[PDB]
């Protein structure tokens, strides 16, 4: 254990570097580079420097088995590229975690691989580079006072997170990852675990940014706080609409009539059109009058927020008489795969919402699963996460409206496979 | 790069083996070009979460599928934007060489992003992750294509031998404008779009007529969910392969491929259009 001392300055405490400048010894040296089984307990000034300008090429740099713990971060120079930090701890930085400001000749497949990131007060700066966290633990928290640790990417970096845990502690609650410029973040087969007071998204994309979910277990039953003053309650944050998952399933089930507590993993994995009353009229859907009276239906502007539409279905019951079906049907249906169905809605009729799935013929092929939307005068996100059926062609969205004298506003209606 | 002198490192799959390459870079220097790998007989390339680099004039494919062989790609960075040069003289500029159609492909992106006015700088995945049918008059018809008259006269189609290489179709549409009065829309609709994922489009084509070549998504309902792609196909007398990379729009149900041909008394040659999810 390497603790620095209250007089130490400067800006840095350790800078990895290479004096052989020579091609050929490049491969020779580099083999066998090795830093292993230190643990730097810093003061939250100095930083861990790795390359240089004037250095020759730092890579293939095994640091494992070490502790970079209450630093100013780690930084990376000139020519320094496919460093292994193998089981490593990065936790309770000062300022900055990790700073990648695209530095010349540097990059290429950095590693993290087992790595315990966490309680940090600085943010990892992933200005182009390419990063790869395998089996790593982060952030559980921030420090106090002090920055967030957010994975911030931004140029043309990539991130891959795959076989670990993003996990935040109860009480923390601040975005983990941000996806900006023409960045790229991929996760796979890793849980992402969110206290019951979180209530922002973990992840933001922005600009021509992309996020993929892969076999990923994550949090979207229990909580109606999670992505608070978001389009919906989503788990992705951002306006980028490059938005892919594929094999992500709530953490442990879903209580299907308990749509109050559902959360989708992002308004832009959708397939319905027009779900929200922004073409003006309803098309894409059908009003089906089965009481005496005519419910009728219009398109206004009586949104929850405008953040991607500001317009909004409003059914209207004039008498205790009138009832109808207000459907679309979404041809977008894999058997054995979990779909995610969001709406926002401001119910004061009794409204019945419901889903099932057809065949090609339009026979039901398993029970519906319907939602009573409770009465009141404010807009409310309701979303069910649930399994495919076989033989699914088609996806059902019905809302049925009756016997109170009333009206439900319908916005942004949300199906897609997750 | 490669040993001056000596032959290509290429990682070279034969029999029934296997190999997966994840969370790593495939990437040339420049002045480099080779096949990085090769698949055959019953064997199986898995790449997932890596970035592949090529060069200015890289002129080959990095990966070759023959036999029963199978490649699948997994949320890759591809080099899809840029390069006129990639797959020379292969089927069309495609990263996979190779005439087995076991192709996969989910995730992956172009690099750094695509210009989507710049189709004369576009690379495909594969020409196998098709889910057009009769896109290069195969059927000796223009079964799964629809002739719109627009303008005076008549414009019209037909299918004939005029293509850039024999290697997958040996035939291609022809489009006529025989005034400045006519116009018609050459139309193809493809029900495969999963919103936010990324789609290919390609074609060659040797324009002498005004063609604006555009993609547009339609819902069930036959409106179109986002504003159409578009491009004016240059003029000349040479085949050019031309292709766009981009991400299907929310309420996206189906693909629309339209050309427009109008104004110049000409035509167009038009072969192997390909659409599919990557
Ligand atoms: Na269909
Ligand atoms: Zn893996």
């Amino acid at each position: 254990t390497l603790i620095e001392s209250a007089s130490a300055t400067g800006d840095y405490y350790l800078t990895i570097v290479n004096t052989d400048t020579d091609y050929t010894n490049r491969d020779v040296i580099n083999a066998t580079a090795l830093m292993t089984g230190v643990s730097f307990v810093g003061k939250g000034t100095r930083k861990l420097a790795i390359g240089g300008s004037t250095s020759g090429e730092v890579s293939e740099l095994r640091i494992s088995n070490c502790g970079f713990i209450s630093t100013a971060g780690i930084e990376f120079l000139d020519n320094a590229y496919r460093i292994l930090f193998d089981k490593c701890a990065l936790s309770r930085s000062f300022t900055n975690s990790v700073i990648f400001n695209s530095p010349a000749n540097s990059g290429e497949v950095i590693k993290f691989n087992h790595c315990w990131m966490v309680d940090n007060g600085g943010p990892f700066t992933f200005k182009n580079g390419q990063f790869i966290f395998d089996s790593c633990s982060l952030p559980a928290g921030k420090k106090s006072g002090y920055f967030d640790p957010v994975v911030a990417l931004s140029d043309n970096a990539t991130t891959v997170f795959t076989n670990g845990n993003i996990e935040y502690q109860p009480g923390q609650s601040f975005v983990g990852f941000t996806v900006d410029g023409s960045s790229r973040l991929s996760i796979s087969d890793s849980t992402i675990l969110l206290p019951n007071d979180y209530s922002t998204v973990p992840i933001v994309n922005n600009g021509d940014g992309v996020v993929s979910l892969n076999n990923c277990s994550l949090p979207l039953y229990g909580s109606t706080t999670i992505a608070t003053g978001f389009a919906t309650r989503q788990l992705i944050g951002g306006l980028s609409k490059k938005i892919m998952s594929r094999g992500c399933y709530p953490r442990a089930g879903f209580i299907t009539s308990n749509w109050n507590l559902g959360c989708i993993v992002s308004p832009y994995i959708n397939s319905v059109s027009n779900g929200s009353g922004q073409f003006e009229n309803i098309s894409n859907w059908t009003l089906s009058q089965t009481g005496t009276d005519v419910v009728t239906v219009t398109t206004g502007n009586d949104v929850p927020n405008d953040l991607m539409f500001s317009t909004s279905f409003v059914l209207s019951v004039p008498t205790v008489g009138a009832a109808a079906n207000f459907t679309q049907t979404i041809i977008d249906c894999e058997p054995g795969r979990y779909f995610q169905l969001g709406f926002w809605a401001k119910n004061t009729t009794t409204t019945l919402a419901s889903i099932r799935f057809l065949d090609q013929q339009g026979n039901a092929v398993a029970d519906s699963i319907g939602y009573n939307i409770p009465v009141g005068n404010t807009f409310n996100f309701y979303a069910l996460v649930d399994c495919v059926p076989p033989g699914a062609y088609r996806a059902e969205i019905n809302f049925n409206v009756s016997s109170i004298v009333g009206g439900i506003a319908i916005h942004n209606v949300i199906y897609g496979l997750i």
